[PDB]
């Protein structure tokens, strides 16, 4: 069904919200990101009755899909009374359990027992599932975080693609997620404006990279102080010449092998490109599907899977954006990189503080036993 | 007087500045966070004569109370010249007095010796009121902060209300700030736009707090590391179900009955809502007074406390803004907080830094020690 | 010429790049800052041959100098195909060449020693000139940088001006860096709108500052745990009275004249102003040449010197924007420190987690000391 089912907070009613300002309504989704339904909703004689009920953490039924309200704004002037609702999918809700328990040290893991670790004694009914092979990552400490930061940490170290049906979770990979299909986008047929982004200030095609430290470090000079010093350069530099990064050191590793394909991921020596296609066909476009880009003005025929959708209602007219290759640049995600880095910092002193603050306390033990057997010496 | 009075920096000559732009003229109020009249002046022939005085560091008389002008912007076009005047008040210029000296160690301080060690030996008349009662903070290291910095220390540790009668700082509690008033907020009579923001982003009812460190912490596991260990769950959860909080530790309590009132001020387990009122009566607001609102389509019927102010010139003509229950979320705010989070952490680092040398420092001398010991033990 | 040139990445062909939109066209510098040129090209039938190259990476020759392209946005609306191009001095590109090798420990650098370890062994073609008198500068662990960040670094350092004949890097000083010029600024001459921003926010007069630490700091109190501790008033507190500013500590000086200098270095106590003005004359202004400004309603007669410039195609019919002692707020350049300051803390806190686990590593030689010694001694 294309209307929106209400659901109150505790479950009592469950009713159709009508009157919904359908050009309003937009449906947001992309990859590990983002999927939500905003939209505005008016006080009229048909939902009078239910229009109280509609608020924060209630429940919308859309297309078979469950989104919780996050941000409701109630506002009146004069006789309207509009709501703008904002529901982002149930399955981010899992942030509300949180496992205490902390795996210490460093291990192999895999994204099984990661994800049976997050999800273990949950009391809001998630439910997980696995489609793809991974490989194997190593991590410290697991632990001490929500259940959405530790399905984010999977996210981004085992390179899966997360998608939700209501509370059970299904992790695919690159192989699994995307299928091809026959629908293709065709230039002056079913698509109005086509843009693509385009940068290379992070254009590099050399690095160099150092291991682990030895124990001998003050007493070495140069390179020398560690075991393992690689310098990588991408073949791209035949077509780019020699654009070398600053130096990035890993001191978890000691064989050359693993130090060079570190140095690898830690470049990128393509141009950073991003699509976005403005369609307004009637076949519609699911977030799985692998589409056919045809545009010869912008000389384009290939392969385009959909990484981003903002959708509008199905009777609101509007047109439909579709993205490619990572989004634009956009600065509230720099925001959030931002605070993200200063958060770790954060917990990175917090605990260096205790560190530190042992150092003495491991000092002093010491030093009152080997003074005791110096006594016992004299 | 509804007039604006200004007195140059050097205090020589004091006028009444005319043909201000009353329309561009605002009143900017909110409790512990900002007190400033903002406006724009053109250059007539009314004014001429002291259209070069006012300018930065100027002093602004209005409604009885001094505005030290912040920022200046005279402009030129053609035959016009404007100048944009932005002042704040008076009390905040108290951030020019540094106290200098520290007050080393852990110890529980009241309001009225912070307020005395931040005031002491002022060259720039400053005065503090205390009226009301305010419970023991414990602190470290108080001092070497200017007199803004600790009057935010205050307000943010003791719940203080600050307000300043020019250069004499009121703190209040909540208890002696709030006054009741017969004047009400009534829906259709003398209000406009009346707009709820309601967000459950952080709602959490369960929380895990751990108290200090044992000593012998590394031959133990678990919550037996901790000598205080609480989870604390809030009764909204019978309607809300259960959602755990990212764990907090405080490293400076050892008993529970502290750790649970300690987590318990930890999380917010009702929705952060912010209410604001687009106000056009005749009867005046302060900044004090407590108005019942009333407002059927928006199901109110309660009382509200200022907190939050806009207001424009009695001869403007333009409604006011009054805010209730904190404010809408803002990006500059949130700017702002991550800002002072790099500086508390790049400090932290600065000083850890020296801990970590010194612990070098303490290193060498007791290694000699060792070395004499031993050489006298053969 | 007053057209582009177009070079192609692989400097195969090279043409002129026709039905440039000359309204978009802007240039855009600023000293030490930016330098950069942006615009709009429209693939028409006098350009199709050749609008397939333009793109990343490209080379665009405008008044003879070279602008690498560093972001394209093809665009498509309908039968129009636009390309948003914006390309930056070609000097910035000396940020791909990074210098690996470290000069550890602190010693005292001229700007030519430190320009010359920048730039050994460039493969990109890079040359620097010096022309002016710099004081020596004394620097920790110079290198592990890239050739744009030790310009940087040397610019800041220095206090000298960098300038480029395309890959040929002028290093000015103040005094042999503006040039004397008798064009001038006059009011409704050539001017159209002026604007001074002033700030008095940072207005401080009085600063108190610390030297480095003494070894018994523990055992000492007060001011004495630094052998230099210094009180700098400036004069101007004469007009603005005592505004004394947080404390600034350094730790690498002992005596009180460096650490008085430090202190007059630390603060500002003249009002933070920064200026603009609108020029449409026939008169063109370089990046250098000092002007004399005349302007009687804003109470102006002074000589200004550029230190940005916004100007337009010489077809554009567009006003000219010029900045003169620094420029306007903004939040972008706010957002960039707070990132570099991030940056800053993110490396500190690398260090010295190394550093403290060789503290915990250089312990275990030292226990193994004091237990040979316990078993000698028995």
């Amino acid at each position: 069904m294309d209307y929106v089912i209400i659901q109150s907070m505790d479950k009592e009613v469950e009713e159709i919200l009508t009157d919904i300002d359908y050009g309003s309504f937009s449906y947001d989704y992309e990859k590990n990101t983002s999927r939500a339904i905003s939209f505005t909703v008016n006080k009229t004689k048909q939902n009078a009755a239910i229009f109280d009920l509609v608020g924060n953490e209630a429940i919308l039924t859309y297309q078979g899909q469950q989104f919780v309200i996050k941000k409701c704004t109630p506002k009146s002037i004069g006789g309207t009374i509009s709501k703008q609702i904002t529901a982002q999918h149930i399955c981010y809700t899992v942030q509300d359990h949180v496992q205490y328990n902390v795996k210490s040290g460093r291990k192999k893991y895999s994204i099984q027992t990661v994800l049976e670790f997050a999800l273990q004694d949950n009391v809001l009914g998630f439910s997980y599932e696995i489609q793809g092979s991974f490989p194997l990552v190593e991590l410290e400490d697991l632990g001490n975080k929500n259940g959405l930061e530790l399905v984010n940490l999977c996210l981004e170290e085992f390179g899966a693609i997360l998608f939700a049906d209501n509370k059970k979770l299904y992790f695919y990979d690159e192989k699994s997620w995307y299928v091809r299909t026959e629908k293709q986008f065709r230039y002056l047929y079913n698509t109005e404006e086509v843009s693509v982004d385009t940068n290379t200030d992070n254009l590099k095609t050399e690095i160099k990279c150092y291991g682990k430290q030895k124990e001998n470090a003050d007493k070495l000079t140069g390179d020398n102080k560690y075991m393992a010093v690689v310098t990588y350069t991408s073949p791209n530099e035949a077509i780019y010449g020699k654009r070398m990064a600053n130096a990035k050191s890993d001191d978890k590793i000691t064989n050359n092998d693993d130090l060079l394909i570190f140095a690898k991921k830690q470049i990128l020596d393509v141009p950073e490109t991003a699509l976005t296609i403005a369609y307004k066909g009637k076949e519609p476009v699911s977030e799985r599907d692998v589409w056919y880009f045809i545009h010869e003005p912008m000389g384009f025929e290939t392969e385009v899977k959909v990484t981003k959708i903002k959708s509008s209602h199905p009777w609101s007219k509007k047109f439909q954006e579709i993205g490619f290759s990572n989004s634009r640049r956009d600065m509230v995600r720099i925001q959030t990189q931002i605070a993200n880095q200063v958060k770790k910092a954060s917990v990175d002193t917090n605990k260096i503080n205790s560190f530190s603050s042992i150092a003495m306390n491991a000092y002093d033990s010491r030093i009152l036993t080997e003074v005791v057997g110096v006594v016992d010496g004299d």
